[PDB]
């Protein structure tokens, strides 16, 4: 009955958007274990771009989030089938094609982003009144 | 055996410092209920100063924090003895004299702030590399 959900990401400057996505992942089934994977500094810079917080800082914030049950930090940049077997993962949860193989296998669960809620946008809210 | 802990605050732009204080409050005894009080917009502006996020925004983030069991939002600006009886609160947890009456009653629990971890300081980290 317990379903293992894997949600990976950078989780830089964690904000309400991240938190709601993690809540969604956690609640995909009645009884879950939500494993969160946190990408390495080098790979994030190489493949995505600038990261503000270090891996250690990004991982630390996630320890305080209600929905997070387990953490893999650093996690691999690319999810593989071998990874799913290694950690006994039933579904990968991510915003929604690098995930076509997961959809084909029945192992992809879409989660949604929330706009306008990022730490970034809140400094813009301050500077807009300044 | 269950102990009711009350931690009030503004919780503006919630950061790791807030989260660690909430963790400390939650862990003051073996079995607790941690009630978090969130100050109103008007009273925060009147008595403390500028607030970036609205009461609704500040309350919403706290729903995602592992350590938070119950929320009073808005909460009163000043804790009273009548408040402690109303909500069956055993201890007030706060950074550490408006709290001398709580210490005299045996109902004050100190929690510690963490410096350099605020959302504020992370934008300064970006702008410092710019």
């Amino acid at each position: 009955k317990n379903v293992v959900i894997y949600a990976d990401g950078v989780y830089d400057m964690l904000h309400l958007g991240h938190m709601k996505q993690l809540e969604q992942a956690k609640k995909l089934f009645e009884n879950t274990t939500l494993i969160v994977g946190v990408t390495s500094d080098n790979e994030t810079k190489l493949f995505k771009g600038q990261v503000v917080q270090t891996l250690e800082e990004r991982t630390e914030t996630l320890k305080h989030i209600r929905w997070v049950d387990e953490i893999i930090s650093p996690c691999p940049w690319v999810v593989t089938p071998e990874f799913l077997e290694k950690y006994k993962i039933d579904y990968v949860a991510h915003d929604d094609d690098i995930y076509a193989w997961l959809k084909r296998a029945g192992k992809f669960k879409a989660t949604q982003r929330t706009e306008g809620v990022s730490t970034t946008d809140l400094i813009v809210r301050i500077l807009k009144n300044y």
